[PDB]
């Protein structure tokens, strides 16, 4: 019902890079 891993990979990918670097 909640496809969290797929959502993280296919929608949070560049967002994850931006939040880790703090600066994109």
């Amino acid at each position: 019902f909640l496809p969290i891993l797929a959502s993280l990979a296919a929608k949070f990918g560049p967002k994850l890079f931006c939040l880790v670097t703090k600066k994109c």
